[PDB]
């Protein structure tokens, strides 16, 4: 074997630098980058087309042998779940459900043409629908001045909804083309899991009132979940029993069917789309028993059979829906990129945030001309597509084809459909995300920092609106790194004999401390927020406090009473007469602070290091720096730390190098004192 | 000399760990900390008294020999500047100036008894006065229903001012006693410099309208500076010429006097208090020439001579001044701790944020009973106290004594005092902070990160209210560390022969790369926000892209066409027949990623590292980890990275250790292939 044997001299900073020569520093200029990426080679243009327009990329990669059956099953299940869930979001958004039908067909195909993620399901989303409904209510109130019909009111509501949807689409496209979308590098896996869980709880609390069959005022904004829950709880007295009863029966039936599908996962060739049987039996019972006026239950109502021509929305209303459209676009992009990243990490591939944002923005912008409200990623549909075995985006295309087949022919069958059934089917297909709470014990016993980031994201995202909840979750997520820096290892370390290794004294029982040597290590980049903490930790853990040493020297003195710079370290001037009565200690001649684990030095860090070196020299203690990175040396010579040229020799390439240099200097001092 | 000579075996993780034994892990329990700090020794109680009540600490340390003359001069100058500046803040706060006189005497003495900083000047501050005036206007408008006097209106204004001041004092005390104040570890030196500069510009723009002798509506809140400047500019047409003229003459006189004092700093024994001569000549000219009705200029008015008894403020109004008092307390504490830290770093000592907050809160709370509005640190007075040679807080006591001597006897002399003179003297004594702009070129050519943090703090603190401006300046200040992490060194490094040193290949011209070895180093803690960046940088800079290698192998294949886990690294299975037509490269057998510079590993980092190792093994490339810190090894074994026990041997204590281990494994493989 090749034994670890090296014979080199000491490599402090001056003696190492005198053996090295500076580069020629090859020219890396702005013009060199500028002329590149403009030659317009066929490969470059093909790559640009592939990145911007990805449908032409993976269609030749599609394989008929092993993808067709899975894609067909996934598309069938996606359409089956997309019908009533889309209707539910539509009737939640204070618009007729036919507009939800439009918003379930065009955007999916447009995202298939332009989107990157191949496993998420695109369509209407809950909190987007709540925002749209709140905007429409704020513009067009419940009572407006135009028998006693509401067609004009619904027309005004859909006009303002289309206006805010188009504004959100344009601003999303503008953000995407302006290279915004790098923030997808944020949104940590606990963070996105907590965000999706909070969104799920928001959907549950939003559709709880629709399950109960009670109509109340809609709440949008901060503290929306608690206000909605209070509104539901205050109106439980005014309740209908038959709608709640049928909702509970369909709830139990769907829960039993899902448990049966999970229990018999090995037996059936594919999971049967029980969500279609559920809705068809629900509408059959509603039509047969005629609950719409016998019990006066809420019904989704008549469904037009049309494919209305494109229309230009109302631009003039953009002036009042600035912040609303901004919030809608931010939340939609965040949810879409969150679910895309989650599914990509689940499978193994990757998604592009910029491409997702551009595709979503242009999709919303074009679909707004098609009388469709704002879209996002449907989390429940995305998980069920992942579970059933989705592999491509053509499952969404099949879902859109099924939606179209319903619209043109089957649309009049759902006129007698209770909204409680839609609410309950949304809850049962959303119950699959409440199993994402299983990471809480997965994070408690394992990396509690992920636990607290998950809790912070979930709390700030549930009890507060998503548009500010996610930005504050990201803020505390990134300040978590700051906190982790502010609590370093702070370990004093020695060495075990006849080795280069230097390990914590409280680690392994044979790393004997070198007598007279104290080595302090920090696992932090020692910037302003922890420079004083580092100084205090060094003064405490190593047991060498310069202020305490000076105080002890002064009290011993009073007890016994009855350009050229000065040297950094002054020798002890107290004679043996005064030194007879002293609190004698180990009297370490040097302390070395290795900088192998630091990343950079801040200006406050430079000042703290300089004053530390000055204080220890005033006491009479040499201070050496071990293993400073070239960036750290650059940050030191950047400031006025190296104004005194007699500080370049306090720098050492390694801890062992610093220890050996201290030993050599001690031997030289002893030889000079003797000889 | 002691040459660096070591003879030790290879120290990969298993062979190193088998030579070490785990601790007994001495008991560090909660109860051990709990019983400590409750024995109530005389030293402990004395230290608690010293920390909470510091006036008893440094009074015995006061020396009559070298402090008396400097303290007397500093106190004289502080009182001289405190008189008209305090009057100006009072008449800006929509309250009679006598209340500013009260707010210039009691709080200074109370802070002397309780405050820690020994060089800052305590009194009224501008933006605090703007907030108080805005609150008083919002509660009591300009036109209220109670000849045609305003004494009742002024009484209501001072009542609401005292109420909000007391609320700010109580909440400041509550924050201080609740150990809040650790945020003083933030507020970097560029950040506090920019904050003070923005505050100075706010004072200038606020008192510009008072210099012009025009009365407009007061603006408080976000974008206050631009609104105030627009209000001043729109009313330059409605102007008086005599007040502006006398303001310009006193401006020029004070500028000339300050330049003369600076030019003759060596000659005079002490800088003469020209601010007293200025105000006395101004009020003498105002009384003699009688401008109050000849030119109808603004006059500070009659000044009562009283020491009014303590009164209880209006508690019931607390319900409406929540956010206002919160902002006032936050801004006051921030300014005080900022100037305290700046002066402490200028001199060398340190200040306690918690003690400063407690002292300020209790000072404001008690002084609110004395008909005084909210206080803070006066920046201009603090700098002039620092410059004149302040050493103790008794200079503030002398300033308060001078203010009292003015109140009881000399108070009726300032009845005929134009407000333009007060505005101009504030500007001339505030011009000393506009020299703090000199750090902009000190930061451009030196550590541009400090430049951008300074610019961010100044912009967010000037063009936006201080209460949110400072919190957002802190937010971007702490995200600056995140950005600095997201742009690591990203250097591929080799070694120079016969040494342990490993240095960047683009550094010094003799660090020859070991053939078949690629070493990648990151100066970042490789968490979620830069894991993908690290992977891309490794795949790009080292020229080894596993996806590209697999693609090249597949294209060569198509060209030539006409629990027990599997081993991590699979041997190349392509025969020599297919290997004849290949894009042959260096074919590095290993790549080693040293973790000496990283601080921790995130869960996303663990996943990225695992998938990286898997991909490189699939290609057939060994991956080793060099110099992982014990925290990094703990973070790796924390996750499921070490589920496969054949990954513990990819860990090495040093880069040279990993290189030698790779060499030994290559030699063993060659020996096995041959023999």
């Amino acid at each position: 074997t090749q034994k670890y044997h090296v014979e080199r001299p000491i490599f402090s900073h001056p003696v190492l630098q005198e053996r090295l020569h500076v580069k020629d520093k090859v020219s890396e200029s702005i013009g060199d980058k500028l002329k590149q990426a403009f030659t317009c080679t066929p490969k470059k243009i093909r790559n640009i087309i592939y990145m911007f327009l990805p449908i032409t990329k993976w269609l030749p990669a599609y394989k008929f042998k092993e993808y067709v059956l899975g894609d067909l099953v996934s598309g069938i299940s996606t359409g089956v779940l997309q019908l009533p869930q889309g209707l539910a979001f539509a009737m939640l958004a204070a618009v007729p459900p036919v507009f939800g039908l439009y918003s379930s067909f065009y955007p999916v195909i447009m995202y298939c043409f332009f989107g990157t993620s191949r496993h998420i399901s695109i369509g209407p989303f809950a909190v987007i629908s709540l925002m749209i409904g709140g905007v429409a209510v704020r513009l067009v109130p419940d009572d407006i001045v135009i028998t006693n019909g509401t067609e004009a009111r619904d027309a005004l509501r859909v006009k303002v909804a289309m206006s805010v949807t188009l504004l959100s689409g344009i601003i999303q496209f503008c953000l995407g083309v302006c290279r915004f979308g790098f923030v997808a590098i944020y949104l940590t896996e606990p963070l996105v899991r907590g965000f999706t869980t909070a969104a799920a709880v928001h959907v549950f609390t939003s559709m709880l009132k629709y399950l109960f069959g009670v109509k109340t005022k809609r709440y949008s904004g901060i503290f929306s979940v608690v206000y909605s829950t209070v509104a539901v709880l205050q109106n439980v007295k005014n309740l209908n029993v038959c709608s709640l009863g049928v909702g509970l029966m369909v709830f139990g039936l769907l829960l039993g069917g899902k448990e049966f599908n999970e229990r018999f996962k090995e037996k059936l060739p594919a999971p049967i789309p029980l969500e279609f049987f559920a809705v068809v039996m629900g509408t059959g019972i509603s039509a047969g028993f005629n609950l719409h006026e016998s019990y006066s239950v809420d019904v989704v109502g008549t469904l037009p059979l049309g494919l209305l021509p494109p229309a230009n929305p109302d631009t003039s209303l953009f002036h009042l829906v600035y912040v609303d459209a901004i919030a809608i676009a931010i939340v939609g992009f965040s949810v879409t990129i969150s679910m895309a990243k989650t599914l990509a990490n689940k499978h193994g591939y990757q998604v592009d945030g910029n491409q997702e944002l551009i595709a979503l923005g242009i999709c919303n912008s074009i679909g707004s001309l098609f009388q469709t409200f704002s879209i996002s990623c449907s989390l429940s549909r995305s998980l069920v597509q992942e579970g059933t075995g989705g592999k491509t985006q053509l499952a969404g295309c099949l879902a859109s084809l099924m939606i179209l087949l319903v619209i043109l022919a089957t649309g009049f069958l759902f006129e007698s459909l209770p909204q409680a059934v839609l609410s309950a089917i949304v809850i049962v297909n959303l119950k699959g995300m409440f199993m994402q709470f299983s990471d809480l014990p997965f994070f408690w016993r394992t990396s509690k920092i992920e636990l607290t980031i998950w809790l912070t994201t979930f709390v700030s995202s549930l009890f507060l609106g998503l548009d500010y909840g996610l930005i504050t979750a990201v803020i505390i997520a990134l300040l978590t790194v700051i906190y982790r820096t502010q609590s370093p290892s702070y370990k004093v370390l020695g060495q075990l004999p006849d080795t280069d290794v230097y390990i914590d004294i409280d680690a392994y029982e044979e790393v004997k401390e070198i007598p007279g040597i104290k080595i302090f290590q920090i696992n932090a980049p020692i910037y302003y927020a922890n420079s004083d903490l580092y100084s205090n930790a060094l003064k405490r853990k190593t047991g060498v406090n310069p202020a305490l040493i000076m105080g002890a020297r002064r009290k011993a003195m009073r007890k016994y009473a009855k350009v050229k710079y000065p040297p950094i370290v002054i020798k002890t001037t107290f004679p043996e007469e005064l030194q007879r009565f002293m609190p004698q200690t180990e009297n370490v001649h040097t302390i070395i602070l290795d900088f192998t684990q630091v990343n950079f030095i801040d200006s406050v860090g430079v000042k703290t290091l300089a004053v530390m070196v000055k204080e220890y020299g005033d006491v009479g203690i040499y201070v050496y720096l071990a293993g400073c990175s070239p960036q750290v040396v650059n940050d030191l010579t950047r400031n006025r730390f190296f104004e005194n040229p007699a500080l370049k020799e306090l720098l050492f390439h390694s801890i062992h190098d610093a220890v050996l240099g201290s030993h050599v200097r001690e031997a030289m001092a002893e030889q000079e004192a003797s000889a």
